[PDB]
DNA sequence: TACGCAAACGTTTGCGT
DNA sequence: TACGCAAACGTTTGCGT
């Protein structure tokens, strides 16, 4: 029941047993056996709230998803956790939508509930977001998803999703590629407009021209695939190479392509990015960007724990890199031969 | 800062500034504003965990899942999610891996944390588990995974996976084949040795003999399907079709045999399970079991909300329902026409 | 040597008048 | 009418002797 019942059966005070329970300082061993004895037939288990209203933390973080099913989301979340549990964190899972009232309120409870720290993937950042965000500089915390150092009252962790973007096209056009096209997930978010842009570089370095025709938004879900690479493929003059925004997308994209009896990669390459954990067994094996999703938690977790606990007081930033993976989705293009 | 900080500016005590935060009592315009403009600068942010401490209650629950990367898993995750928030509550993720340690570990830090309920979803089940379980029966929880009512101290959901496992068998039968094979998931689960027993039953009703070459054990994970499906293609004679234990093992399936050449489902039948958001934009579009996950997601968390508030004291158990989903990877078998 | 007193952390709420 | 006193919730920890 309460640390009262467990000083009382052990005949102890409270002093006592919670020193024993926290080997904060030396006890007899017949002591500290009987408060353990006590502790054990009351059945006692102490009291976090109590705790963490004395020592004010709570050793526990709150993460403040955008949704937390998506493959890439799913992903990282779990890492994330696997931090929080080796280091004795506890995990407050919440996932906004992008609903700014959804966000002010998580955000809210959170500060409410004094989660030690905040880690933050919100996909968009609006101003009236940002906004919210500065308002608990108190908390610290660490925003998982920019492309840059959005603000000054934040830890940062930098994907260079533009290298990765970069990358992707030069794969393309390295194997004989020179009429592509391209899915980007939404321009409102950094995986989004930033891997976009590093591919649309690589295109003008290489004087190559997407036709509007060939580009094609999508929002990282599987449908937004499909209905992409549909409207690509269902048009006169077609691309011989796609360059997909994010892997759910491109398995979106495959599905419509085999629907048209296309053939891939033999009539259509395919390029991803992300590099989901399922990836591999797409059919055919997905070749794509691969994001570091692991590091991209541990290094969060760890950025907040210095704060955390070394009371640091500047914003940092780390970097971390994508990296080529190449599977079986794409194939040699028009102008290999005449590279 | 401190609600006293509060009262002072407000010049009111701190009986009334509490008054007017949860509008528990009448408190003057006047009187009510102040304090709101107290709160307001000082940039007041109310304590829940001294809250809790007095209130004896946190609005906050634990989910002690088994991974939470997992399709599936993800899914009812995200579920349960939105759940909590539209009602108030907090949610606490936190896998165990099947970890008997690390369950005893989430379990402990879930107590002392204090949360309102607690969400059970180990997958496997063994005495040990079972046992620890027990230990906590002060705590309101469910599991959200039983084939059967384990035990006496909890709620439950029941899926039917035996039905589920048996419709898929049957779709089979009354689509002309006899020659089937089958990867089931651990036996060690219900959604594994349900599945298949479902499966086995209607086998058995049509006096079908599933030859022990053509089974085989998976884990869910998509790597398990691609072995398994090797394994069974890679001999002599092969069934016609396959019931997959889960839609990733499935996927995972897909691959091998197209790898193999295999034409699906031209070549051979697949029938997944589980009915996964992207299962529809696998290639062919697969063809499964759906189990009702937003479902079991929000009757898990009414019936603990009622023994949470209803204080209710007996163990309930809600069934919940599987229902065939017709897609593009199984294909009419031999004895179609002699039916 | 080994242990206890009592004050505090930030709230909520029964009785008041 | 409208508001305040003070005790409590379950711990931790500075000073003790
Ligand atoms: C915002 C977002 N959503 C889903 N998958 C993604 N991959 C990269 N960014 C993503
Ligand atoms: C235990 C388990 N893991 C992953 N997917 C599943 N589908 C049904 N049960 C599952």
């Amino acid at each position: 029941a309460t640390i009262k019942d467990v000083a009382k059966r052990a005949n102890v005070s409270t002093t006592t047993v919670s020193h024993v329970i926290n080997k904060t300082r030396f006890v007899a061993e017949e002591t500290r056996n009987a408060v353990w004895a006590a502790i054990k037939e009351l059945h006692y288990s102490p009291s976090a709230v109590a705790r963490s209203l004395k020592v004010n933390h709570t050793k526990s973080i709150g993460l403040l998803a955008t949704s937390s099913e998506a493959a890439y989301f799913a992903e990282i979340i779990e890492a994330v956790e696997k931090n929080c549990f080796q280091k004795g964190y506890t995990l407050i899972l919440g996932n906004a939508w992008n609903n700014l009232e959804k966000q002010r309120a998580y955000l809210s409870m959170m500060a409410q509930k004094r989660v030690d720290g905040l880690l933050v993937m919100c996909s968009e950042y609006p101003e009236p977001l940002l906004a919210m965000l500065e308002e608990y500089r108190h908390i610290p915390m660490v925003v998982m998803d920019w492309g840059e150092a959005k603000a000054d009252f934040t830890d940062a962790v930098i994907d260079n999703a533009f290298e990765g973007g970069y990358m992707a096209g030069r794969y393309l056009i390295e194997r004989g590629h020179r009429e592509i096209g391209v899915i980007p997930g939404p321009l409102e978010a950094n995986t989004g407009a930033g891997r976009l842009a590093g591919f649309m570089k690589a295109m003008e370095e290489a004087m190559i021209k997407v036709p509007e025709s060939w580009i094609v938004q999508g929002d990282f879900e599987p449908e937004s695939g499909y209905r992409a690479m549909q409207q690509i493929l269902s048009q006169p003059h077609r691309p011989t190479a796609v360059f997909c925004g994010g892997d759910i997308m491109a398995m979106g994209a495959l599905c419509a392509a085999d629907e048209m009896g296309l053939r891939v990669p033999q009539d259509v390459s395919l390029i991803g990015y992300d590099n989901v954990r399922n990836a591999r067994y797409f059919t055919p094996a997905l070749t794509t960007i691969h994001q570091p999703k692991d590091s991209l938690g541990e290094t969060a977790f760890n950025m907040l724990l210095d704060r955390i606990v070394n009371k640091r007081e500047e914003p940092q930033s780390i970097e971390v890199h994508p990296r080529l993976i190449e599977r079986r989705s794409v194939a040699d293009g028009p102008f290999r031969d005449y590279r």
